[PDB]
DNA sequence: GCGGACTGCTTACCG
DNA sequence: GACGGTAAGCAGTCCG
């Protein structure tokens, strides 16, 4: 299985090296014959030599053209013939596209910003992650004595913890007595030794829980304080931390680096994302938190660095089983997409993307369109119209069927052939024109991606099928994965046309699709409203909750099923509605905000405070609870007592520190701000302290006792102390409990509760 | 003046 | 880190 690409450079000449794991055994394969190229179109063939004799100097020397060859390919469908021209090296890309661009003989410069390893897995059609191999994998972890305000990397390390399948183990220097840690004399043996314990285990993955940013970029601030050669790499190469967007990440050439936070935060969703929320979370079993005031006593102390030590194994020991859960998948990821496990990795659904095009389309002789320049994406900043939303008829409602379309964006995607590469042809035979924007798509050429989007689909069904057959339990859950994957890309399509950033980018595609979306919707609606006696209660694009108002729940039912027997025969091309569920009772607030309970008694809430972050824990609880008691049981007075009796106990001050905690993202850097939410104002004092208040983290913060503003009186939860404190016992229940309780309960036109 | 009515910023959800 | 549509709360500024 091909693990990653690399290049080095061989005597000034760049050798390709395809890090592979064939029989239980890495090896590394070079190639010298790959030569870089880009593309280019001339105003005319005629000053091809002309413009060819281009320059400009690298670190080195100068760069000029190796060669060139006009090529004839497709762009949008459409045959182009343009000029590839090969460079020696390929870091001459960069500095010979500007001046060569700059040319008033050249139209363009196209397909100059793809990396030469991924480059090379693309154009030999090399897919990472194929086969069936069992990759060694360690976890590892690290616990520093970092200050209050202390200059990153000063504090040194207490401990290293690794773990794998057969043992979990501690490295430390100070003397923790268990038959799990192991004593070094200093923290520069205790790094010597964690290095050697890599190299004689020598395992295929690292895991670690953002080592990106923390774990790795430590250790290595400590190898130069010290003076250590940080050599964890199969050819001896020190971590390479490149800083990949917004945050960095980290590269062990030979091994795969899987960092799990960045994958958890994209997969789950959760208040905050500790390594002991993680695991409470996945698992349901607990994790303490040995604290950096605790760590640091108890180094200063001596006294019981026996917990000290637990956390940092129980923290690798974690880490390993989080990530022998999270990799396979990951894996086939890297499969689908075609690339590296450490890039789909780090990669949002946006990049990912553009990634299983940029191969597809090489595939199929198009040249890719350039990521927009600074003035373009302005002129893509006009947004459009999104999909339909029907205002609720509120109230409690009985005997509730919920039918949606399956896959709707995607199917009109293939139906109505919506691609950049068909918006409004010249002279086609047959087109779709779409509803209220008007665009016409030819119907002639299968488009681009449409084709790409049918192939997915169509293979989705080929892996649920293999999955009946498939008596392993290991290959059908391994199945599960790359066609739950398959889905989830192609529901990203519709998305990836409306951003900005994206290369095969297309407005009127992202119109049309919404717009099809919004009459389709209507259209079924209408006819459930006319021909069938349905009674539409709440509509969200598509998908929509109706009854049948006096009749019992089995007419409801039958009712429904003739209907979708009846529209779907009507509908055009992929475009089929389904029956998804029936609910004893429903309660629909507000747009977005509703709540039902099925058959069995499991209830089931969109929208409402309950799922929401940023409420305090008591008001999703004292909801929750009233909204229990309205739906599952059906006693009304119940839920006005569940109020009061919640209520009185936060005046009594008997309501727990820990359900007050109120969780808001930091958006974007602090200066930045036009207007201060609590949060904000947390964030900005935190910040004052030298504390790391960048774009991602989650502010947890409590509302401490007085008037005014809400935000100049906000704690954070670790900073808020008992003492004489209490909280703000009116905020907690004039802002927060009674509003929420309020929502449902505003129903039967409750006013007040003590 | 004062304080109730408006309005823009920001967050997190839904599909 | 895709998309647009939506309900809110909090902290400012009108204007009768
Ligand atoms: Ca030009
Ligand atoms: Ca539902
Ligand atoms: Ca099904
Ligand atoms: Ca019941
Ligand atoms: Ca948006």
């Amino acid at each position: 299985m091909i693990l990653d690409t690399d290049y080095i450079t061989e005597n000034g000449k760049p050798v390709i090296r395809v890090f592979k794991k064939e029989n239980g055994e890495f090896k590394i394969e070079y190639d010298r014959t790959f030569e870089p190229y880009f593309y280019a179109l001339l105003k005319d063939d005629s000053a091809i030599e002309d413009v060819k004799k281009v320059t400009a100097k690298r670190h080195g020397t100068v760069v000029k053209v190796k060669r060139a060859e006009k090529v004839q390919k497709k762009f949008l469908g459409r045959p182009i013939e343009v000029w590839k021209l090969y460079f020696n090296h390929p870091q001459d890309v960069p500095a010979i596209r500007d001046r060569i661009r700059a040319h008033p003989a050249v139209v363009d410069i196209y397909e100059y910003d793809i990396p030469f390893a991924k480059r090379y897995l693309i154009d030999k059609g090399l897919i990472p992650m194929e086969g069936d191999e069992e990759l060694t994998m360690l976890a590892f972890a690290i616990a520093t004595l970092y200050h209050e305000g202390e200059e990153f990397g000063t504090g040194p390390i207490l401990m290293i913890s690794y773990a794998d399948g057969s043992e979990a183990r501690v490295i430390t220097w100070k003397k923790i007595d268990l038959p799990y840690v192991d004593v070094v004399s200093t923290e520069k043996e205790m790094i010597k030794r964690f290095l050697r314990v890599v190299r004689e285990k020598d395992p295929d993955v690292l895991i670690t829980y953002n080592g990106d940013n923390f774990d790795f970029a430590y250790l290595k601030k400590r190898c130069e304080e010290l003076g250590i050669k940080f050599t964890l790499g199969r050819d001896g190469s020190e971590p390479k931390i490149q800083r990949m967007g917004d945050r960095f990440a980290v590269e062990v050439k030979g091994r795969i680096h899987f960092d799990l936070y960045p994958v958890i935060r994209r997969t789950i969703n959760l208040p905050t994302y500790t390594l002991e929320a993680v695991y409470e979370a996945v698992f349901g079993k607990p994790k303490e938190k040995v604290y950096a005031e605790e760590i640091a006593q108890a180094w200063e102390s001596g006294e019981g660095l026996e917990r000290v030590a637990r956390y940092s194994m129980e923290d690798a020991k974690v880490t390993y089983e989080l990530g022998r859960e999270f990799f396979p998948m990951e894996a086939q990821l890297s499969r689908l997409i075609g690339q590296s496990l450490w890039d789909v990795s780090r990669s949002s659904t946006g990049n990912l993307v553009e990634w299983f095009l940029l191969r597809k389309a090489y595939k199929r002789n198009e040249l890719a369109p350039n990521k927009p320049d600074e003035r373009e994406l302005a002129r893509r900043r006009g947004g459009y119209a999104g999909g339909y939303v029907k205002e609720p008829e509120r109230g409690l409602w009985d005997n509730i069927v919920y039918l949606d379309f399956r896959s709707l964006y995607p199917s009109i995607i293939i139906t109505h052939n919506v691609s950049p590469d068909t918006l409004n042809r010249e002279g086609c035979k047959e087109y779709d024109v779409a509803p209220e924007v008007g665009h016409k798509f030819c119907k002639d050429f299968p488009g681009f991606i449409p084709s790409l989007l049918g192939d997915l689909l169509e293979e989705r069904q080929k892996i649920k099928r293999k999955m009946k057959a498939t008596v392993d339990p290991l290959e059908k859950k391994l199945l599960d994965y790359r066609q739950r994957l398959i889905k989830i890309l192609a529901n990203s399509f519709y998305g990836y046309y409306g951003y900005a950033k994206a290369r095969w980018y297309c407005k009127e595609c992202a119109e049309s699709v919404t717009a099809w979306g919004r009459e389709y919707i209507e259209m079924v609606i209408r006819e459930l409203e006319e021909k069938f006696g349905f009674k539409v209660l709440y509509a969200d694009t598509d998908g929509l909750h109706a009854t049948i108002p006096g009749a019992d729940a089995e007419t409801v039912k039958k009712k429904a099923k003739e209907f979708l027997k009846y529209i779907n025969p009507k509908l055009p091309g992929l475009l089929e509605l389904e029956y998804e569920g029936f609910y004893v009772r429903g309660f629909f607030v507000t747009k977005k905000k509703y709540a039902v309970i099925d058959e069995e008694g499991k209830i089931t809430t969109r929208g409402l405070e309950i799922v929401r972050r940023d409420w305090s824990e008591i008001a999703k609880e004292t909801q929750a609870r009233v909204l229990e008691a309205i739906l599952k049981h059906g006693d009304v007075e119940e839920a006005v007592r569940i109020v009061k009796e919640v209520t009185e106990k936060l005046s009594k001050y008997e309501v727990p520190p820990e359900k007050l905690v109120i969780h808001e993202q930091i958006t974007r850097d602090l200066r930045d701000y036009k207007a201060t939410g609590p949060h904000v104002a947390v964030a900005k004092r935190l910040a004052a302290r030298g504390v790391k208040i960048r774009p991602g983290t989650v502010i947890s913060y409590i509302v401490l006792k007085g008037s005014g503003r809400i935000g100049d009186r906000a704690i954070p939860a670790d900073e808020f102390d008992p003492t004489k404190h209490r909280y703000d016992a009116e905020y907690y229940i004039e802002n927060q409990v009674l509003p929420a309780v309020e929502r449902i309960l505003k129903a039967f036109g409750y006013r007040k509760e003590d």
